[PDB]
């Protein structure tokens, strides 16, 4: 049996793209494995805060409720994302980058001794042997133009704590019509299918 | 005279490494052209909200919460901030491979259709104009042109979709090798700024 941990971001709710793609995911995957459990967290429902100078001092004298709270919900979603065997990740783009709500968990996740280390071999992510997919709707077109960062921000940062084996799926030229759109939802289901059937 | 806007971002307050190479950029911009304004807006100490569902609401009838009124009103600040500047210096480190959340939302509220950026015959075009742009960024590690530097292409696409094409781009890395290698990245910025300063 495997966990899969699904982090949407989108701020858009019930009109998510991205959204869409993810419940499509997991409707796929627990028809698939009907034992398998789901755990959904919602980071625009339920925000990670902002990384500030007071949060980033907690990560490394006394803390103040606020550090404290931070400290916990950062050890939260770190012993979470260890605990889950399949991470999968909405990150549309907004303004050319990923949205602040995914942002800011990866800036709590991210820690040294925790999720990386230093060793005799240089950097090493602490996060292992997970299977990720990344879900990325666009209202534009950019994948594998000049504009597209996000995916290539996306599988460093990721590779960075660890993980690795990650599988872009992307939804693009939202913005151009229900028949471009259609298109790039059906393209992007048939690339879920093909790693729920992996 | 030119009007000069500096964008600080760092979380580090007075340890800031990006915030010390915008200070030094104000004290050579200050030396060069003696007459010019400077106006500083530290968006760690007075920070930009994040764009969340509400407040992307705000920026585009039906009536407006009073969150997102005051989201608006200060969108508009901003924006009108950043058309009245010449020279726009922007401090942006690198975090965890991205920029800082803290510019991160001030670029989620200047970004509005109609306002900072419109579709023409031509296609979509910047109304940011006339602008010249200074990046100032500060690494821990060394990225410059590998594919851990996602920042610097990232940083050229946004800006350039708003309008501000000319923009200098001003690196100091290695800054988490000790004390006298970042003294060198350093002294090597500030030359760089001084080029731009003097240009
Ligand atoms: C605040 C905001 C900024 C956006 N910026 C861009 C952009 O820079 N380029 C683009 O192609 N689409 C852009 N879009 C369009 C979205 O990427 C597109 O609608 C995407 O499918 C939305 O996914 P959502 O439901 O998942 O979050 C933006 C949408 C919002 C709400
Ligand atoms: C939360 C946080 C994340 C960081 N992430 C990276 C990173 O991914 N790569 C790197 O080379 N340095 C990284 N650094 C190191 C900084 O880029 C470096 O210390 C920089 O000079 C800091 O500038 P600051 O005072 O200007 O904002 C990080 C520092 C902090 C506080």
């Amino acid at each position: 049996m495997s966990k899969v941990l699904v982090l949407k971001s989108s701020i858009l709710a019930g009109y998510s793209q991205s959204g869409q793609l993810t419940d499509y995911f997991i409707e796929q995957w627990r028809e698939k494995h009907v034992a398998d459990e789901i755990t959904v967290r919602d980071l625009a429902a339920n925000p990670v805060p902002v990384l500030d100078g007071e949060l980033v001092g907690a990560m490394r004298a006394p803390l103040t409720p606020r550090q404290q709270d931070a400290l916990a919900l950062s050890d939260e979603l770190i012993a979470e994302l260890k605990a889950h065997d399949v991470i999968v990740i909405a990150a549309p783009m907004y303004n050319f980058n990923i949205p602040t709500q995914l942002k800011n968990y990866f800036d709590l996740i991210a820690r040294a001794g925790i999720t990386f280390r230093y060793t005799e071999k240089g950097p090493e992510g602490l996060v292992t042997g997970k299977r990720a997919v990344v879900l990325s709707s666009r209202g534009g077109i950019h994948k594998d133009t000049p504009t597209d960062l996000i995916a290539p921000y996306l599988k460093v940062f990721l590779g960075f704590i660890g993980i690795t084996d990650v599988n872009f799926v992307f939804a693009e030229g939202i913005a151009y019509g229900p028949e471009v759109a259609a298109k790039a939802q059906a393209d992007a289901k048939a690339a879920i299918d093909s790693v729920v059937a992996a």
